[PDB]
């Protein structure tokens, strides 16, 4: 009687909702689709791949349209001699835990919050002195309350042992520039620093990107064991075709254009940290120093096999594809207050800005965007259109908590931060929202930052603004163009 | 010669899926959309913000619809100093450690099963006693194998030092409740106990407000490292209108309307916890007593700019929105069965219950949803509509886990029941199922408890039952109303 | 100025997105749905549940539709004694921590590269020399640089005490196959090494299983806390009518049919790990020894109740469900390269393999599907249609995370590889692609393992292969079928 | 007619039967138990001592749940009387509380 009685309780409001319902829970309809088929092929590049160097690779035509695009990075084992036992010692220099430059750029700043004997104390009267001047500093600095000193002793408890080990993320670190080109036109250029925020703000729960690009989220005994033995990886290039099925790149559309990925690698000495400063690192397996010949990758890409009628219509009709290309604005800081000029152009969805300490940088950890004692980097921020303020003065927790919270799959754990103008920036079918930059006389994001940011073992930090911006990709006559 | 033959392997089964494909999956289509743009703007409170009070703000007209709500709270950090040092030691009573009244209480209900001379033993022999008396007790009333004692003396290493820290998800707890209303009318309320409740079931993988919050997922350590500098939170204020684009408030609709946001503020006493009782807590950075004002908070609203097309449009037909509202039952609990009489209204979507210990919650451990020792304070519980039984008696585990894994985007981590109506109740546009409960002469909650629970040390627990129900709010001539 | 200028700033391009929209972001659009309830009930089994037996249940008629289903499995809390001190010590054998079959098979691999007298040193001495070998074992076969012998020495902190527990994930390894029929034809069936491997590709973040089948991440102190006392879990079974409330199975529409579940249960010797061989292990509320008529379970069935128009449709016209069935290939190991051949029919959307070590199986570590010393066991795989290569040679990370990377909700935490022929295997309404196996006359899946892979104490080890496939399910005049 | 129940019958279980159709009408129902005969063991003699617990008569939760509410009129040293002595201040008490 009651849900009998539930099905008639409708009124003029329920009509809204559900008079002439074109839809039931109780049966499943389904569409029916094209015939196609997916294949993975690894294809070598077409010049040699070495560390520090370009390399390019013309993408084979083994399908009608193109996918997905992994870069399948292989890395040798590494091991550690001596530098007094080995007949050539002579190698490039690695970032080395017993010259840790970021733990002595931070001791930098709080030597003036030093009491007492610094230069004469033992190293566990040091330790002491340090961890009191840090209080003192973050006292004076921030009003913080101190900490107990025992709270601020981690030891981090390294191995006994000598090591060598890949850098954090160095799938994504590997990369520092990647070119999409099609007709010899750049279509789109991506970052390692892009990378690595890209998968912190748009990585899912349970697809993040850890083993694939030698990611431990900063666990040096994972990197240690890790890079004991050769190690594959596959590393994703998020170009605008890889983000939905309906833009995988027509390649028959396109028959009369070259398509070619470009690869600019990171230096060697960049990519391997050691345990002591006297080490030379060797090759695992052929027990010689590591050079730069000793870097292996080559493109795996997903190609797509349509049925004649389909390929046949994408031939004549291609037509015009949305595209989502990536810009960057590079800049170095030297003073705790930073104006970015953004000189970008199009109809930018979003932007993303991080900075790196140069000490940071140096120590090799790439990846690591955190300020002085690993604290947030920026105060605030505010973003100005032709000097008037179209995002006033917010602190950096919003800029990187609530903007992921509103637009993005994941908050960052790192300190990213990003700002969009569109509802859905990671949906890449459907506009949402944009600010046409094109249009705008001056952009500027305007930053207020930790105090002592960019002096002294600092100078030269880096800041890094990345934007996604809509253009239109067009195929005609078998051609493609912006 | 096998994929062109796939494709003309096709029988009349094939024709309900593919026959006149109106997609493809090779060429991308993309919608056009409307000019819009998204602007955050920070707002303070029209009354004072103090503990314990209520404050409201009214919410400016700073564009033509209204998106994202943030309750920016900004907390001081904490310091101590033994009262025997301080001017003025007088302040409100705070939680301590060196009082636990949860432990005190678990103590009590294992007190008639200590075998020996408990009142004359040394301290570790009572943390002995103690042990094999919960052994006993377990074994006693739910036929538990005893667990070697050494396993059931976890010491959290709690520091050497004095501390106090804001309790754990403080940016949920000072919100006892938000009302947000429309022309002196309350259109939807929500409560500290349930925004935890939504969190826990809705909360994303990788989007958790653990930070945004205040929340460390119970590590002691950590609220007290945050609790020693100022805290600025973002607590978002789930209201229908932040769920989806196309709900979001239209101001010029509601032109003649004041929009207001009312919220009523915990308790300082209620916000704290120490580590002894004898210390004074004061203001980090002012080093005076913290105090009733030292509560800080302002209102972050983005605005939606239209086109003026879309506004003029928006303007003369606003219509109807399909909105989402809270109803609340609030219960003390005195046995193991308790019948709640649900008294809502309106086609509810689903319910949430959950329980509180009076000795959690006098620990200031106000999210803490468990029972005695830890367990789950639900063994079962049925739901009758008009004393006929809706849903049979079922554990506890049904209503926390099968219901969170059928209708919700998370399982949560504490002991909260829910029970859908809907097929998809995170859904804020597409109505998927109700039970109209303005149509039930009884709606009751009956729930069998764990042993004890509401006894002694225990008397006067809380139930919450909180419904989520479908109402229409309607705009007409400038106006808005339910 | 510049917010109205940028909507006048359109273009021919902008028509292709934004003219004539049909959405728009500041105004909802709801549809109204047709009246339904949800009722959850649970059932006991038509036959007796025994571990090792085949059990059935006819679902009863309830509602009008049929949709989500769990097996509600209850296990009694697990206690030992020692044999010496029983009045009947004769039981079945269950697998024992101090005889550890998996570490003797793994020793047995590097004794040919133990140097010195390890038949005649001390236990601490064996250990060392067995790390050595390690070391040794993985520089020949892998050109692995060695790992210091304290790193390798990981204590697994086991108590000081006696326990049993039950197997990791027990919820799915109870299930050794179950089988869904209408009318006593099978529609498919289910297998608990597949339940597992779904749960590892599909499984959501904050949505994952853990709890509900006992799983906890190869934490054996969580098991033997959770053994201790009785457990109640509730394993999802994934048909195709529990995946979208568009394809709930019709009760209403299959009148003239019975519906079974039919579940062969897992013997209770495979389900129990203990410390020491020489302990009995008993049911810890009854004090007997545990036996096969201690297993208890029932079906826990939601229906759906429809407004009597839509049952009246559905029974007139429930038409044709597009369903995924699940197909086996199941095969010894005992070489390093393996052949299988996949005689799976119809549109096949995606395979899963994966390899289980005898030694493994019979420690009852049952979902541990690595391989010896926990590496990788396979090397690289190769899929051949018709002799020629599908999927060319590739590397096992290229099938595991890159595979599940491209299609999957989630990447496996244990060696499960997969392939798919559909963008969105996870679909289970729009098919996205697929490969019609019946169409092809062989389709062999080529194999690479490690070394020494199923030699010696892994003679006999196990290959999976599963794959999904499309069916269609015919509702006509009361009756269902294929 | 005697009809077996179509599931196993154990204590503490739910059993069923269907009824079989060997007439036009069923009229008496009766449920034919077997209980086997029961003899008793010192739990120090037996092989296998672990069953479920049982009420005894050692140990009357009833008498002595009766004797907790007449405690209160007990006067005298009860905590240290001889066991005859106890049975007589119970029944006193037992007076007293009942007056």
């Amino acid at each position: 009687a009651g849900s009998l009685t539930q099905l008639l309780a409708t009124g003029s409001m329920d009509a809204a909702l559900t008079q002439n319902a074109t839809r039931t829970f109780w049966k499943s309809s389904y569409q029916k689709h094209s015939l196609f088929a997916l294949e993975s092929i690894n294809q070598p590049f077409t010049t040699q791949v070495q560390f520090g160097a370009e390399s390019h690779i013309t993408v084979n035509r083994q399908g009608d349209l193109l996918s997905w695009m992994y870069l399948k990075i292989v890395l040798p084992g590494l091991k550690v001699q001596n530098q007094a036992d080995t007949v050539q010692p002579t190698q490039q220099s690695f970032a080395s835990l017993d010259n840790d430059v970021a733990a002595q750029a931070d001791v930098s700043h709080v030597l003036p919050y030093i009491e007492g004997a610094y230069t004469e104390a033992s190293l566990n009267t040091k330790e002491q002195l340090i961890a009191e001047a840090k209080n003192s500093y973050e006292a004076a600095k921030y009003n913080a309350a101190p900490l107990p000193v025992a709270a601020q002793m981690q030891s981090t408890e390294m191995p006994d042992f000598d090591y060598a080990y890949w850098t954090e993320a160095i799938g994504f670190h590997l990369i520092k520039r990647a070119e999409f080109k099609v007709g010899g036109a750049t279509i789109d250029t991506i970052w390692s620093e892009l990378l690595f925020a890209m998968e912190e703000l748009m990585g899912r729960a349970g697809r993040r990107l850890t083993e694939t690009i030698g990611r431990t989220l900063r666990r040096p005994t994972e990197l240690m064991k890790a890079s004991r033995q050769e190690q594959i990886l596959y590393v994703p290039l998020p170009w605008y075709f890889t983000k939905h099925p309906s833009l995988a790149f027509p390649l028959v559309a396109a028959t009369y254009h070259n398509i070619q990925l470009w690869v600019q690698w990171a230096q060697l000495n960049s990519c391997i940290i050691k345990s002591r400063s006297n080490l030379v690192v060797l090759h695992a397996e052929r027990n010689v120093p590591i050079s730069d010949d000793h870097l292996r990758a080559s493109l795996e890409c997903t190609y797509v096999h349509l049925e004649a009628a389909e390929r046949d219509a994408l031939t004549a009709n291609a037509g015009t594809q949305l595209i989502v290309q990536h810009q960057a604005h590079l800049q170095q800081v030297s003073s705790n207050n930073v104006t970015a000029r953004l000189n970008f152009n199009f109809p930018v969805l979003e932007f993303y800005y991080f900075l790196r300490r140069k000490a940071n940088k140096d120590a090799g950890d790439h990846f690591n965007f955190s300020g002085i004692g690993g604290r947030d980097p920026v105060v605030s921020a505010e973003l100005l259109f032709n000097n008037t303020a179209r995002v006033t003065q917010k602190p950096a927790v919003w800029w990187r908590a609530v903007q992921a919270l509103q637009f993005h799959s994941s908050a960052p754990l790192t300190n990213i931060y990003s700002y969009s103008f569109s509802l859905s920036p990671e949906d890449p079918i459907t506009p949402s929202g944009s600010a046409n930059f094109s249009r705008l006389d001056s952009v500027e994001l305007a930053l207020t930052l930790q105090d002592d940011f960019g002096a002294a073992h600092d100078a030269n930090s880096e800041l890094f603004v990345f934007a996604r911006s809509y253009n239109i990709l067009k195929f005609t006559n078998g051609l493609a163009g912006l």
